């Protein structure tokens, strides 16, 4: 079954998604979004918690499916702490880039997912002895996912700075780790 980190991320995203349905999207964003006013700059959770918010059923479903699979794999083969760090780094960096180009009103675990895609792949392709890799078939679907993000094929208004920054981060960490 899914490790503790894989699990708590999924439950946290579900809990937050429920709150967004009950209270509305904007209201939850007041609390969890990247700082949108200078008065909010020291509320350090916001640099990360944007990743917990999803704006539709499909948004959350596909993110959690990928997270469940890729995150679960990282945790099992490389440990909980490693998944934690990939998650914090990709969340922080993807938010930063997204914000830079589009402002603070955004959310979604997809920055982390793309990081996990790049990470699991490059790490298997450069350090097979790590005991983790992205199976041939899933490489294909990962690529399609990336293509869909890049060309805005999801039918989402959300921009896609988060997407490329996430992938770049995952690749970079795999590089460093395979050394
Ligand atoms: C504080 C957020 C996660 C709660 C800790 C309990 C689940 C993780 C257990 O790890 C082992
Ligand atoms: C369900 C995850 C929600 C995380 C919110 C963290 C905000 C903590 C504010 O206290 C300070
Ligand atoms: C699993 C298959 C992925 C489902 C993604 C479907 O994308 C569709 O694309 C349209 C524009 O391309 C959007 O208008 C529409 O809302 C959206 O549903
Ligand atoms: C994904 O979670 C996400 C998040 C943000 N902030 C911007 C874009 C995207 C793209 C996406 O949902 O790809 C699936």
């Amino acid at each position: 079954r899914a490790g503790p980190v894989t699990w708590v991320m999924m439950i946290a995203c579900v809990v937050v998604f429920i709150a967004m349905q009950i209270l509305g999207d904007q209201e939850v964003m007041l609390w969890l979004a990247w700082p949108f006013d200078p008065t909010l700059k020291f509320e350090f959770w916001r640099y990360f918690t944007h990743a917990l918010m999803h704006f539709s059923l499909m948004h959350i479903l596909f993110n959690l499916l990928w997270w469940w699979y890729l995150g679960g794999a990282v945790e099992k083969r490389l440990g909980s702490g490693k998944l934690i760090v990939i998650t914090l780094i990709s969340a922080l960096l993807s938010g930063y880039v997204q914000q830079k180009f589009s402002g603070p009103w955004f959310g979604g675990l997809s920055g982390v997912v793309y990081a996990l895609m790049g990470y699991v792949w490059l790490r298997g392709e450069r350090d097979p002895q790590s005991g983790i890799y992205l199976q041939r078939g899933l490489i294909i679907f990962a690529l399609i996912w990336i293509v869909a993000g890049w060309f805005d094929l999801f039918g989402m208004s959300m921009a896609n700075g988060a997407h490329i920054a996430g992938l770049a981060v995952g690749l970079a960490m795999a590089f460093v780790d395979s050394l």
